């Protein structure tokens, strides 16, 4: 029961059909863009009508930067016009004879669909990489130029989404030590993670070991989420912000351990204040998410990603009689980690057609 | 014609007016940290305003894919409250007269048991980690339940990377030659080498005359002279890490022959602008600043543990002889002379702003 | 029925008797080293046979295809002249006058003295994870003939010499004032609700094979449940020259599945006997000795004198009992607290006749 | 022109030919012995000639039977009467039989890759343990029936041709050998660091090893001496558990190393027989006697083969050792020395008929 996303050019003159709205990276290749144009074959008489994929970063409401372009022709039908996909032959088949199919590959050296509306703390503008399908018909009534009338166009706002590959990194660990003014002994942290890749809406399992061989108390244990966004085009914007909070019950008394896994899940449902954090949508859809972790191929200047997007997990420790006496700085060491979408899993199908427009809050 | 550096809080809650980046260090006393806050009263509203001077030695950098690890050790750690206010010095009420009602006072002194802005980062072939002496002066504000539980806001502070450069003293003896001599014998018979610097504490740009005398009564000759100014570099907190780096050298190759006897001198100016790679090199400042140099030999008071100085830095010209006569595989021996390496000594109304940061090369 | 050890050197010219392998340590004062060279005049013809006490701390391992990596720190050397006669050893002993006798005027007596600032008999070889190397002090007797060349040459016959591997082992000082009871307590405060801890041992100083009463007191006023208790004897290890390495090993555990739910406290005494019999795994620990040996143990507890550099001790040997609470949460994963209270491992206090005569090489296993 | 050694039998009946003394192990495979035998068609009527080869370790002899012997490998082929084809494998043996005639019969013995190479010893007047070595012997005989149902194994109708199994170096090598050794000496505060490195693993037998020392002296005491030694080390590993280590290369430096001072120096070795007076207490790959007898070269021992199976162990390794000023009498009883592991073998190995010239197989002597 597939669900086909279409759009309609106000002058109705071309209609653009998709399989999903939303495109698979997963690092060893990304999912190509296969859908197919019906035409009216009467307003269309005369014009070309080509399909474009269009990458660009964004800054302000002002900034562009173009990161991809390709453009196919599907009328008038080019060479065979025989589909190269299932999806394709069988809409064809479903929608008759105007239909003709379009292929619109990604590269390998693109970001994911990754954006930014500053919350009012924030300084920096509005800022994002939008990924563009527009099918469009030329035409010329004069022989001195051909025509673009918007009115027998049709864009549909696509994401490229963050899927996971096949391997993954060594399992985060990372061990701090402190000695304060006038302490012999040191206060001793240590910090793993089940594994490097999290999906979302995957619990992670932060297991915190503490050694406190100090004459102070361990008051409290706080582990964060911690969302780190690097601005990399036109403007260097930073962001970091906490996605995801656990305070512990247990204090460290003086000269002892405590081991601890608290469980975080980062979610843009979590955060009220929605502004201020890369999602890989508009705030105001349904299906907006937490932007995945940017993974910036060999070779490629990270400039061309346009906004860096990771996360981390921060572990503050509170210490007793420390803070206005022995420091004005925080205790805390933190831990990379992954987050994006699961591994792609490895006669005709029966077609639902919907608008493309993404259902709001 | 006094620039005064100046640095305001995220929130501009807060903004902190310092004399100077760099700090002297000649031994006999320190000079203090004297400078002034400037506040907005409405955002200061019910809040005592701080500023505190923390120096701390840190060990480890972030490896991707490599156990995040890290040691802290606070060497000293001293604060005062700055608003509502509580000698004075003329730079202090000369600013305080020249700003506003808004501008409070501040002085931080230096203990006698401190090393200088010492810090390290490694080079590939270098198997320890970054580590260094940071001295802070942080000027933050807290609330009444900020010390009801320990939360001192992020955005309400404003922390300075100053440095603690290492000078002669005042009123110094007269110097002797650092030298020493060496009778290598060969065949029962003495090569001998003689190395004399004109004194024993050079300053930073200061050329070192280096004379080396080699009499040679062996049946081998001198084929070739070497002369080095090496920095040696050990980490004595967390990691007992060991760099030697030549950092001023010339290669002679004047030949001294069976029953003859040669006296030279050459002269060597230690620099870091000598050497692009300015990795696995003890600097007191970070690599990326211009007005970084080569870190200072670390001067130990006596009744102090070495340890707490965090990294010890020396310095020594090192002689290398180039030495045949067998056929041909030729030896080289090797000696050091010792010196020290440090800023001259001091001796003993109009502000222009500049922006605390410090320029790149 | 005293058995003397004797080893022979390779040219059989000069044979060392010694009363024991092992000399005792009782920080007071140090047992010294007496013993006899028998040496047949005839294959020593005008030479000098000398005796010496050399402490020395080795590390480095032989590995193939890996850079040989060795260092030696001699902590103490001390030589005696046995051949021919003078008052190299100043007065006789009882063991040595009998020997005299047993073996004719072929023989003759040294005596070698231990100072006061060295350590005992530690050596440890790494387990697979482990990241250091074989590191050890070790106690060498050699006795050795010269000629009047020999000394200058730098050539000390190795056929006419001969070197016992002796032990300095660490026994408890006959004056002691009777001992306090090695104790302490914590509070894990869970949700602002204390779970008491109380760790409690009969007395501080255990000897090898003694078994410890750890008395374990959990008093949980919180609104959590200790699912598991686990009392460890752990072993630390810090090497001190030449390279800063580290291990903590358990040489002998008690997991006890007891529950403390809410409003309820718990005693328990769980005995533990720390012994290198209880290890299958005899790398990656401090020992008095080789693995190979049979009377190899686990090391006595380092004793550091006052104004003495732990430094010069080459590897410092602790013993600390480790109670972990296993504690459940409110369920999903639990927590687990631990606490240590140190104690000292060695062994006890210290306390003409027939010969039996054995070779010095080490029963092995 | 080819040079091929041959043995006749005491009765003239049975006439062993080979290309050579001595077969090639390089670690991967060992050159097979290819030879052929020419029988006297008049006596070996009714007769059956047979080749073995065998490679046995012995301790003791080098009569009665008063020895320890342990085999380690035996085969045996028949030439006569003729066997199948009785057709050459080898060039070698179709160029032999066309020169020698139609009373010449080809046989080819295999080596296996778990034997040791020709290693043998005979000990000084100052060592205790027996002349011991591991022997290769193609022995080509004569059989004959008698009426009482009992074969009969003539002396006379045999020819023994005692061979060398010679190591010859694989196609790759191990590491530069390094070794780093300090010592800090009673009362001192400084350390004496010695560096030693050779510019590789496996040398051969007549090439120079470039040994270089890096003395760091921080010490207050002079080295006055360096000695750069090639020992050789032998452990015997069937019956008796005798072990031997022997100088068989010394230089000593020329140059003193101060107080506080470094030196850095290539001293140059070849460990060579010729250069040892003294044959006896060290490991050769043949007799004393023997002109062609060199240095035993160092055992390669393949994964899995119990090392007891080699008969005699082979090793070398460079001594660097240190005489340090007023140490050996008053600061310690013991030698400041380190040793670095190396390999000695020989070197890696690679239309008409071949001109070919006799001798007798018996090795040339010394004199
Ligand atoms: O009319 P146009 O020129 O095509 O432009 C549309 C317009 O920007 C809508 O706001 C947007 O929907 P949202 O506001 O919901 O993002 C839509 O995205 P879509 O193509 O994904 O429906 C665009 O195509
Ligand atoms: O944002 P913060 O909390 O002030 O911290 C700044 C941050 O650590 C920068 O990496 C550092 O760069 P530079 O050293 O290159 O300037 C700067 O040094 P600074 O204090 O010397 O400006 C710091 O202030
Ligand atoms: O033959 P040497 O040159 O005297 O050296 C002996 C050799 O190192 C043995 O391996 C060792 O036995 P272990 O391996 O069992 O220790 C013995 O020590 P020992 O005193 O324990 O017999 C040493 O004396
Ligand atoms: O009479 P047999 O049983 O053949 O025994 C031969 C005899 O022992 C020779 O002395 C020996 O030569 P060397 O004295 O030179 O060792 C020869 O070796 P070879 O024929 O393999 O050379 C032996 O085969
Ligand atoms: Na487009
Ligand atoms: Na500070
Ligand atoms: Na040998």
């Amino acid at each position: 029961n597939h669900v086909i996303f279409k759009k309609i050019s106000r002058d109705k003159s071309v209609t653009i059909y998709l399989g999903k709205r939303d495109y698979i990276d997963h690092v060893e290749r990304v999912e190509p863009v296969d859908g197919v144009v019906l035409v009216d074959p009467e307003l269309v008489k005369g014009k070309r009508v080509y399909v474009s994929l269009t990458c660009a970063f964004r800054y302000g409401q002002s900034f562009r930067r173009d990161l991809y372009f390709s453009q196919v022709q599907v009328f008038p039908p080019v060479g065979a016009s025989g589909a190269t996909t299932r999806l394709q032959e069988s809409l064809i088949k479903k929608l008759g004879a105007n239909t003709y199919p379009f292929l619109l590959t990604f590269p390998d050296y693109l970001p994911c669909s990754v954006m930014l509306q500053p919350a009012p703390q924030d300084v920096g503008k509005s800022c994002g990489v939008d990924f563009e399908i527009k099918a469009f018909a030329t035409h010329s009534t004069d022989v001195e130029e051909d025509k673009i009338p918007k009115k027998s166009s049709v864009r549909l706002l696509i994401r490229k989404v963050q899927h996971a590959p096949r391997d993954m990194g060594p399992q985060p660990r990372a061990e701090a030590s402190w000695q304060f003014f006038m302490s012999d002994k040191p206060l001793r942290l240590a910090v793993s993670l089940s594994k490097e890749i999290y999906y979302h809406g995957e619990p992670i399992p932060v297991t915190v070991a503490v050694t406190n061989s100090t004459e102070k108390t361990v008051k409290k244990i706080k582990v964060l989420v911690e969302q780190v966004t690097n601005v990399v085009l036109y403007s260097s914007d930073y962001y970091i912000k906490t996605v995801a909070a656990e305070e512990a019950q247990e204090k460290v008394p003086p000269n002892s351990s405590l081991t601890k896994t608290l469980t975080l899940v980062p979610l843009l449902a979590n955060n009220r204040e929605r502004r201020g954090i890369a999602l890989d949508g508009k705030i105001k859809h349904e299906d907006t998410n937490l932007a995945s972790s940017t993974i910036i191929k060999e070779g490629i200047d990270k400039t061309v990603m346009g906004i860096l997007v990771s996360y981390q997990i921060k572990v503050k420790l509170t210490v007793s009689g420390l803070l206005g006496e022995l420091t004005s700085s925080e205790v805390a060491t933190e831990v990379p980690f992954r987050l994006m979408h699961p591994q792609p899993e490895d006669q005709d199908e029966n077609f639902v057609f919907e608008e493309f427009a993404r259902q709001n809050l």
